[PDB]
């Protein structure tokens, strides 16, 4: 399938043992914002899902497909891979929706639906928005979907703004340093001190910061879920140009993402910013080997590639320079091995 | 290859590609009760060292095979199958011992030896001595081990005790009890509850504790790693009987482990227990599903049975029984999926 030719087994099998656990259900579950504002883009929306066909990509323990329930939907197909589906089956009896909602076990690019749909549901958003490869599952069951039938979410923007965090950055200079030793027990490390560098600094950072970290107005970047085609993520080329608004070193980039429900009655955002409460996608930050001095007025110009590979992730290059100056740092970040900070 | 045969593809590429980051082989480095025995076992029975030829079973980064070069070894094969040799082979380099170690990338079970060994050093210990299944791997590689040669580590022993800890028993109906819950957004969870429970119930628990927890002396399981053969570790059972030093609810079984080092100096002795300053395998504590008052004196028995699964780890059976009141608990548990409470 379309599934199996993009991912290694091993990463499937660990990907779809991890969803099979009820605490990690239950810790997604908990992010308030998270599942109250899934619950309202859908509740507010309700003429999208009144007597609509629905499908829910992924659907977990069915949660989704229980708010197009409660907004009226007709019939809604939830699809999912992993042991949970037959979690949310014993939901769907217990709460007396067999009439509306089928569980499908399976992945959305091998099963058969008996008709097409209005709307489909997901939550396929990741670390970054695209960690999990998630999206392209989200986009192939576009096969799926009626000429002009809707997206839930519809589109996705990605920010990403230059920060500055000494601590953040001297943290992992630590961390890596220790191969530094000449002597540890009497054995010298120093040959592997750049590999190690170079290991600590490909990892994304996942936590949260105070907005005063932040160098510049954010740039964004839009994916339209209704026009997006799955190949379209398999190569993510973001350029930026920043206005530089404070003077000091530059230590990376931080990242964020929204998405929008835009419905009938209108459009549902939902925020991972730093501005705005916290959920369970924090913030990510990627770190710059050598941090780059810009001044106020400056431009810090590039372009960030996220190249997807087979474990279910993206292998992330950025390349940035002061414009003034000539001074660039190029890195290179595997978002599979993130250090989670918070 | 003996190997590939008993291991899950997928469980392998996971097991390989995380001991191939050199963040966990400095995490380990850093544990000073490991690095600081091992290598005290080694440099003080130099004697079973010097002008020797020695196999280093997965030798990560190489740490045991320069303290075996620093006791004296003529010849070292530092076999290791994860991409880990790299790093070592440049250590080799940059210590200027390309004379006496030699780095063999691949598992020990597949590998050729040119020649036998007069010692077998490894760390093959994981959560509970027996997780990850490195101990058959050792054992296996008795075959290039001339007679009467060592071993080092020489024997293991896993202690077993009950313990009390009401707190965390309560705790698994705490989070489960998420789910019993009849309007969750709408939603009625509640059938889920039972299945929550016992997912939390199946997972052993990975942290400290203070030792006053514990219930009665440990009981003593003995492997000697001279004698035993691989097939000894398919089907590991522990018969306890432990008197009862004080009166209380029990909760489930503590278990933690010590390796000696039984050089011709000096035995030498790595404890990973409770009462001994925390190694990064702090201990390990399994639930029964029911807990068993006894009163100080009685008999508490029964029997640990740990079958080894191929997902490189073992399936636990605990069966518990206070034998003057008849009350019995059993539990069974995956310890592939712990869950680290720290
Ligand atoms: N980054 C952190 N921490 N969290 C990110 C949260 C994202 C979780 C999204 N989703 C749950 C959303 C659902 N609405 C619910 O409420 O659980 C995951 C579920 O989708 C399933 N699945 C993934 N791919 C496919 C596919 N090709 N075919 C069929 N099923 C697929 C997983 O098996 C998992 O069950
Ligand atoms: N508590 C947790 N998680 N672990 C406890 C610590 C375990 C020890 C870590 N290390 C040894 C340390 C080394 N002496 C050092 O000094 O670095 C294990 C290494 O054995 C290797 N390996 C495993 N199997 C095989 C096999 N069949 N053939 C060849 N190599 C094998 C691993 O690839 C790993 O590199």
């Amino acid at each position: 399938s379309v599934f199996s030719e993009r991912t290694e087994e091993s990463s499937a099998v660990q990907y779809f043992q991890f969803y099979g656990y009820l605490s990690q259900q239950q810790n997604m579950m908990q992010d308030y914002v998270r599942t109250g504002t899934y619950q309202r883009a859908i509740l507010q929306n309700h003429t999208d899902f009144k007597d609509k066909i629905v499908l829910d990509v992924g659907c977990g323990s069915g949660i989704l497909s229980f708010f197009a329930a409660q907004a009226g939907a007709r019939k809604i197909y939830a699809v999912e891979a992993s042991t949970m589906a037959q979690h949310a089956e014993v939901l769907v009896k217990s709460n007396n929706l067999t009439d509306r909602i089928v569980v499908i076990p399976g992945k959305v690019e091998e099963v058969s639906l008996p008709e097409q749909v209005d709307i489909i549901i997901s939550e396929p958003m990741g670390y970054m928005l695209f960690n999990e490869r998630m999206l392209e599952s989200y986009l192939h069951a576009k096969k799926y979907l009626k000429p002009s039938g809707n997206m839930f979410p519809t589109i996705g923007d990605v920010h990403l703004a230059p920060f500055t965090d000494e601590q953040l950055y001297m943290e992992q200079f630590t961390k890596a340093n220790f191969w530094y030793q000449p002597s540890f027990h009497g054995v010298d490390l120093s040959a592997l001190r750049g590999a190690a560098v170079d290991e600590y600094f490909r990892q994304p950072v996942v936590d949260t910061f105070d907005i005063r970290i932040l160098m510049a107005k954010s740039v964004k970047y839009t994916v339209n879920f209704l026009e997006a085609k799955e190949g379209d993520l398999h190569r993510i080329e973001i350029p930026f140009k920043f206005h530089m608004l404070h003077s000091g070193l530059v230590h990376g980039l931080a990242f964020w993402f929204d998405v929008a429900f835009i419905g009938s009655i209108m459009t549902v955002w939902l925020s991972t910013a730093p501005t705005e409460p916290l959920t369970h996608w924090y913030q990510v930050r990627c770190l710059f080997q050598s941090p780059l001095f810009a001044k106020a007025g400056d431009t810090l110009s590039g372009t960030c590639l996220l190249i997807a590979n087979k474990r279910q992730s993206y292998d992330i290059s950025i390349v940035a320079q002061v414009d003034q100056t000539g001074s660039k740092s190029s890195n290179l970040l595997d978002l599979k091995n993130p250090f989670f900070r918070y």
